[PDB]
């Protein structure tokens, strides 16, 4: 049918919908067609949307799976021709290839950069430390830090969510002072920060460096420095592609396991200027 | 039947359309049918493209968001078709196209409306290109509002609906004008080129002017100044446009061909979200 499939979480959040824009200029760039399936985050749904998109006849289906990446479902495709290429999260790694992002790397090279700034008082906030993001994350941060004489306070939350972000941000400072640097995994943990900040200080803050995962322009706006890292989104949607149109167009697929592509570094606030 | 429904938009970047977008996947897959999407580059030549391989694809129905002058001769092509073809945004043909489209000037005439509420002397007005249907059902509705509004108004109107342009024209009518104590904006795009000569200038964003725009962003909360925001009901949009994609098909006759129009919400942020 000429057709690719691509069953992510919503077209809400940016980054899906940054790559899917690249990701429809480049599938009509070659003719093919892409069918956006979404299933809420929830693998009830994600579980039915590929069952519908393979009863439209589509050639192949790029997938960020909300199910464990070995789980019986995926592997019934596990010695299959049949393409299934992954994206941001990874599927096994023996028979599916998988491009994902490179989080440790990432978190050391945004973690080198705030480690100049001249703080004492020095936050890590991030959520589920248990997780692999989570984990990934805090490597790349401490192989930064490693030899660095200042003591960090590490500080984990319930959920990515700004709200629980205030709460635990809010208790923080009872028994510990504002800090100087701040680390935040996720753009949605920095927004909570901001919120008690401003009900504290009443103004967002001007002397204080910022270093975030996930990126808005408006940061400029900010009279802070701040640091953030925001995927290839172009670049992303290139490989998840030619993965696709290597194995539909040729005799040898390409071989299992997983690709990373680095973030870019972004200077937002006073460092715009 | 194929049980898909075609959809050219001009990109995927514009905010408004992705969410707009979302919506529309849900909607349709909770009904049984995939949607398929197709973007113009709000390209004339590139829309007429999608929609010939669309109906390659054998959709039951498209929804398009034209690029093209309401009555164009290409969809004429199926003007008097039972194949039914929905508008999104921008009008088709109102003779024999069904249309859901936005109240500009009643959204306009409302935020206005609201902004003549704060004690503000001087009052700017920022648009761009006036002569558009846009541009002047916006300005149309300001002034049904700020009638009777003794204070002057200044329309300050741009080359187009940018940043870049806004910043250059605002700091040059700032050499020989007041402060605003109020600002009234048909993009947010105007609004931050209004709010980068405002830093550039005072050294922080303001927090005793006024603000209302045209366009959303929640990150308008952290502003200490007040700030009024007008933006679609996207779900509701959302969900009217596929009951008439269906009520089309699923539905003898078509329905009443023209314009529907629906009213943004306006939203309370910087300190009016406190
Ligand atoms: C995010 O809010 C919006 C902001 C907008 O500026 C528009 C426009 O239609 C528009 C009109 C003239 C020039 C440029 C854009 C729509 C929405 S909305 O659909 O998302 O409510």
């Amino acid at each position: 049918t000429r057709s690719i499939g691509l069953v992510i979480p919503d077209l809400e959040n940016t980054s899906y919908t940054r790559i899917a824009n690249y990701l429809e200029r480049q599938a009509r760039q070659r003719g093919y067609q892409l069918l956006i399936a979404c299933s809420e985050d929830q693998p009830d749904n994600e579980m039915r949307c590929i069952e519908h998109l393979l009863q439209r006849q589509v050639d192949a289906i790029i997938v960020s799976t909300s199910l464990p990446p070995e789980h019986p479902f995926y592997q019934r495709w596990a010695n299959d021709p049949f393409p299934i290429v992954a994206l941001d999260r990874a599927l096994d790694r023996e028979h599916f290839t998988s491009v994902v992002g490179a989080d440790q790397d990432d978190a050391e090279m945004l973690a080198e950069e705030l480690r100049k700034f001249p703080a004492e008082t020095v936050l890590y906030l991030g959520a589920l430390p248990e997780l692999s993001v989570s984990f990934l994350r805090e490597q790349g941060f401490r192989t930064a830090w490693k030899d660095d004489p200042r003591e960090v306070h590490f500080l984990y939350a319930n959920s990515y969510e700004r709200e629980a972000a205030a709460q635990l941000f809010e208790k923080w400072l009872e028994t510990h002072p504002m800090p100087q640097a701040l680390f935040t995994t996720s753009f949605a943990l920095l927004q909570g920060v901001m919120d008690v900040t401003l009900r504290r200080d009443g103004k967002l803050p001007s002397d204080l460096a910022i270093a975030t995962f996930g990126d808005n322009e408006l940061l400029d706006f900010l009279q802070c420095p701040v640091l953030a890292v925001a995927q290839r989104h172009r670049d992303v949607a290139e490989r998840v592609l030619e993965i696709v149109l290597a194995s539909l167009d040729e005799p040898r697929k390409p071989k299992p396991g997983l690709t990373r592509i680095k973030r870019n570094l972004y200077r937002r606030g006073v460092l715009s200027r």
